[PDB]
């Protein structure tokens, strides 16, 4: 599914990333824009042979089983797959897992690139929330 952009807002909200770890919801929002622009179904593979999957892109060595990445972690305990769903409950869950682990949301390069130091709330400006 490609989301519109206050559609992602609303879905995300509703999942409890407003705020989440003390990152507004603009962060989020921007992070998915840079990452897949709003696909679900984005993939990206890497040199090290991991892959990147869905809207937040989430990697294949630590998060999520994609049965071709060696000695990769499972952290989410979830088969990459699940995150390529239009359905962003287990891309959010995870995504949870992945904020919470010591860096923020500098675990995202298309954040730490393209939002952090932005003006992140022009991503939900304008919509119903
Ligand atoms: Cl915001
Ligand atoms: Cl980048
Ligand atoms: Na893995």
């Amino acid at each position: 599914k490609v989301f519109g952009r206050c559609e992602l807002a609303a879905a995300m909200k509703r999942h409890g990333l407003d705020n989440y770890r003390g990152y507004s919801l603009g962060n989020w929002v921007c992070a998915a824009k840079f990452a897949s622009n709003f696909n679900t179904q984005a993939t990206n593979r890497n040199t090290d042979g991991s892959t990147d999957y869905g809207i937040l892109q989430i990697n294949s060595r630590w998060w999520c089983n994609d049965g071709r990445t060696p000695g990769s972690r499972n952290l989410c305990n979830i088969p990459c797959s699940a995150l390529l769903s239009s359905d962003i409950t287990a891309s959010v869950n995870c995504a949870k897992k992945i904020v919470s682990d010591g860096n923020g949301m500098n675990a995202w390069v298309a954040w730490r690139n393209r939002c952090k130091g932005t003006d992140v709330q022009a991503w939900i400006r304008g919509c119903r929330l």
